[PDB]
């Protein structure tokens, strides 16, 4: 069923809450035993959001390999993503260790550091060129090289140095700066524009490690980004939007991380973004 007609059918019947609960009911349930170990309690932002054991990212250290991060591997689309929580004060060094070890070229941030007067994530990157950050626990140095500010998003060029070997790499930071907490973007237009910028950078391409994507919990806004990208890519591979079932793609992604898409409104927005984005893929 053309999703654009499935969309109008759900809208006119006001059944978004009903579709969403059906997904919640059919979603995979896998063990998260490492996340729940007592030694890891201060590595988790939210007690109810944990990576599955089978798909969790392992840190390359003997001490404690744990981070709240999952590998989402989309076999037909040939895209991979790492979805992770907003870093905590004690996990900013783990965060940059993961980017280094996984060979990522992009970090995608969909939240502000403050929303609702609570810190949704640590200030984990430098704000001024001349004030670099050193992560003593993981032996990394991070420097701001350049910043480009637009109205609702900013891009940054960062330099990450492995202080152990003195190798350096260029990391691109894509910061979507106007997406409300457990909300939806102002318009499919600004979201998709932002998406088409990450895609142009090379950050999603198979020559690099997987893109790191986060919000506060790494499931809601983060879920919407990878779901829209994969659905549009599938359209591209088969040049046939008719063939894509957004609900089936979401359940496939939920085999690798729990809770992706946190509200019925986030599900409705995901449909809107894919429908409007398709008007580019099919040749306009
Ligand atoms: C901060 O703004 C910039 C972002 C990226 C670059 N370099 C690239 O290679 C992007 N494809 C340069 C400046």
């Amino acid at each position: 069923m053309e999703m654009e007609k499935e969309f109008e059918q759900i809208d006119k019947s006001g059944s978004w809450a009903a579709i969403y609960q059906d997904i919640r009911h059919e979603a995979s349930d896998f063990p998260s035993r490492v996340a729940k170990l007592p030694k890891n309690k201060n590595r988790n932002r939210y007690r109810d959001v944990s990576p599955f054991d089978h798909s969790r990212i392992k840190l390359h250290q003997e001490d404690n390999d744990y981070i709240n991060a999952s590998l989402i591997k989309m076999e037909e689309a040939q895209r991979s993503y790492i979805l992770t929580q907003g870093p905590l004060p004690n996990t900013v060094g783990h965060f940059w260790e993961m980017v280094w070890e996984q060979k990522s070229r992009g970090v995608v941030m969909l939240n502000r550091v403050m929303e609702k007067g609570s810190l949704k994530c640590a200030q984990y990157w430098p704000q001024k060129e001349e004030k670099e950050m050193i992560f003593e626990d993981t032996n990394l140095k991070l420097t701001l090289i350049s910043e480009d500010i637009k109205s609702y998003y900013t891009v940054r060029q960062l330099e990450l140095e492995n202080l152990t070997t003195q190798e350096t790499r260029e990391i691109l930071h894509f910061h979507y700066t106007t997406w409300p907490d457990f909300g939806v973007p102002e318009s499919p237009a600004s979201f998709l524009n932002f998406l088409f910028k990450v895609r142009e950078s090379g950050s999603l391409s198979p020559e690099h490690g997987p893109v790191v994507v986060h919000c506060s919990a790494g499931i809601g806004r983060s879920g919407t980004f990878c779901l829209a990208d994969t659905c549009l890519l599938l359209m591209d591979k088969r040049k046939d939007p008719s063939s894509v079932d957004i609900k089936k793609v979401l359940l496939e992604m939920r085999k690798f991380r729990m809770g992706l898409i946190q509200t019925a409104d986030q599900l409705r927005f995901s449909y809107l973004a894919v429908i409007e984005g398709a008007k580019f893929i099919m040749g306009d």
